[PDB]
């Protein structure tokens, strides 16, 4: 039975509005409704992994697991295995997998982050799950961010707290936050970004939605504008939105948006918005293709509609050679040549690098680089040809060309990371000096760049 080189992943996000679901929710798992929808001919084909994020979820874990598993069984005739379930307050993530994947899945981690302080602590935050699928690390974050049209900056702060403090994946990757720990990271939820138009334009907005004319609304979507100004979700992707705003509906129909201020809303307007979103970030040159992104039309218990997204994701096998794991394979080497970091910092410490990769027995620390001034005010840290030659555990190009090297640049004075990035080993050539590049971030914000050349030796 061959190991897969591709899987499909279902991501669902639904703010349930503290109401039990209706008896049938199969349309959600089938990616049927509005937007980019799944072909009818696929309906019986199970996804490999289903990741369900809920917010304002009133059900027990048991109650929801029963509804989810019976739903999928009705669709596919497959009894899914529960990989993980984690709940913070009324924010929940469930991961289900086909039974054939049970002995492909390991290193299951769960965590949560509570956002805000005192007043603003006690209902918003995030839950997450990570695991290994054979040789591929997968991370999943379900976040319910701060509500309200005038709180986009709070949402951005919530995002940074979640990616700083959510403890998923390999704890040995100590300089790296969740935005660098996974081959594929999916981040979804009620992100609560709104369409930033005047309140007086509510009926105009509804008109546009009824005509399926989303362009002038999307140009005011706070998540798209904030992402374009690099305020949030730097280096994440989102499929094009081709479905109606998923909030705020009158319950038990989808024919009415309930946008007017009410005591129950704290006298806030809720103009129709795309609150409910799915974003991802995969390591460079790994296959990831969005195959659906849309909302259901027929699930109306909540003031939100469910959102679905599906993906093809490249995966690798758990590689064994005569040599590694358990030793290095002397036919393999990675050389980083003529590299330099360009940093936005004003600090005047020396810097060293750390190289982290599951193709190494353990992480590798460099010597200190040489600091110079850039022409436009910047710090440039030069490493020359001084960098340690990296010794991978397996030399086979079928393994090594699929790997990645995480880079941290750290202060000699404090050992703290000033920037993190990732380099793919999916090169155009081996035994050939080739340009490499990664932006560097810290707490998910741009802090600089790393560039240079690489020369990769494999057993071929
Ligand atoms: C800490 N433990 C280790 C064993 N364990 C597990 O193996 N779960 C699993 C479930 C479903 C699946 F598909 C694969 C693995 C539960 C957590």
């Amino acid at each position: 039975q061959p190991e897969p080189d591709m899987i499909t992943i279902f991501i669902g996000t639904w703010n349930m509005g503290n109401a039990p679901p209706p008896k049938k929710i199969t349309s959600w798992f089938l990616s049927k409704g509005q937007g980019k929808t799944r072909d009818d001919s696929a309906d019986y084909i199970p996804h490999d992994i289903y990741v369900i994020g809920t917010q304002e979820d009133p059900l027990s874990e048991k109650e929801w697991l029963e509804i989810l598993k019976h739903s999928l069984q009705e669709i596919t005739s497959v009894t899914f295995k529960t990989v993980a379930i984690h709940t913070l307050w009324n924010i929940r993530i469930v991961v289900l997998a086909k039974p054939e994947h049970e002995n492909r899945i390991s290193h299951i981690c769960t965590d949560n982050v509570k956002t805000g302080i005192a007043n603003t602590l006690g209902n918003k935050g995030a839950v997450g799950v990570s695991f290994m699928f054979n040789g591929t690390s997968l991370g999943f974050v379900n976040s319910h961010l701060t509500s309200g049209s005038e709180k986009k900056l709070r949402r951005n702060q919530n995002y940074m707290n979640i990616l700083r403090f959510l403890a998923l994946g390999d704890k040995k990757l100590s300089p790296f936050n969740i935005t660098h720990r996974f081959t594929h990271l999916f981040w979804f939820g009620d992100l609560n970004y709104r369409v930033d138009l005047p309140t007086w334009e509510a009926e105009t907005i509804i008109q546009k939605i009824k005509q399926q004319q989303y362009a002038d609304l999307l140009s005011h979507d706070q998540l798209l504008t904030e992402r374009r100004e690099q305020k949030v979700f730097l280096h994440f992707e989102e499929e094009e939105i081709t479905f109606a705003p998923t909030y705020r509906f009158e319950r038990l129909t989808r024919d009415k948006y309930a946008y007017t201020k009410q005591k129950a809303t704290g006298m806030k307007y809720n103009l129709p918005s795309w609150c409910d979103r799915v974003l991802w970030k995969s390591y460079p040159l790994v296959h990831v293709v969005c195959q659906s992104y849309g909302s259901t039309s027929d699930i109306m218990t909540s003031d939100h509609s469910p959102v679905f997204a599906t993906f093809e994701a490249g995966v690798t096998s758990q590689f064994v050679s005569k040599n590694g794991p358990g030793t290095v394979d002397s036919q393999g080497q990675i050389e980083f040549l003529r590299c330099y970091a360009t940093l936005k910092t004003k600090s005047q410490t020396k810097f060293y690098l750390e190289f982290h990769s599951s193709c190494l027995e353990s992480f590798v620390k460099s010597q200190e680089g040489e600091n110079e001034e850039g022409s436009e005010g910047e710090l440039v840290v030069k490493f020359g040809e001084t960098l340690p030659k990296l010794k991978p555990i397996i030399s086979d190009p079928e393994y090594l060309l699929d790997q990645h090297i995480l880079i941290s640049i750290k202060s000699s004075d404090s050992d703290e990371s000033y920037g993190e990035g990732c380099i793919a080993l999916r090169l155009e050539a081996t035994e050939t000096q080739l340009p490499i590049y990664t932006p560097l971030t810290h707490h998910g914000e741009l802090t600089g760049h790393f560039q240079g050349e690489i020369k990769l030796q494999t057993s071929q």
